């Protein structure tokens, strides 16, 4: 597989990962989400180390209001952060 | 870096390195583009290489109507496609 190719993979590979976890097998709820930032954006985010920030950064990412972050959503996301990145340069 | 941090940077690293090759730096005109898919989505799509399926493969990704693809249309691109992986699993 290409460079490419392989980075498609990587974003559901991580999101499976973490969604996986607990409950709903194809969402973040905050805990998952939590995890998430600070074990695999550790170098492109701030560490979340309170419930209240978690609950802050869902509310964002969260655009159907359930409560969870479904593929759609973190996909949102992985462009947020992507976007940021290539800016950077 | 992580798995996700990779996978971020790979997206700009192989738009910029079809992006630079000709005319505008930062945007992908069709032949670049067409190179991109046939050289780096290999597994995911067919190559092409008649000028009326390239043409037409433009005329999807372009949203501002220049003829070309900067990043944003690329990354609505590699979510297209992301989404479509994900789908299958
Ligand atoms: C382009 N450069 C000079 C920054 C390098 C990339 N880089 C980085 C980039 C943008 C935002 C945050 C980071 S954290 C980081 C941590 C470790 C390493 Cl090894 C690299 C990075
Ligand atoms: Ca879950
Ligand atoms: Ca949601
Ligand atoms: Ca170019
Ligand atoms: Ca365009």
């Amino acid at each position: 597989m290409s460079e490419l190719e392989k980075a498609v993979v990587a974003l559901i590979d991580v999101f499976h990962q973490y969604s996986g976890r607990e409950g709903d097998k194809h969402k973040l709820k905050k805990s998952e989400l939590k995890e998430l930032i600070n074990n695999e954006l550790s170098h492109f985010l701030e560490e979340i180390k309170e419930q209240e920030v978690v609950d802050k950064v869902m509310e964002t990412l969260d655009s159907d209001g359930d409560g969870e972050c479904d593929f759609q959503e973190f996909m949102a996301f992985v462009a947020m952060i992507t976007t940021a990145c290539h800016e950077f340069f």
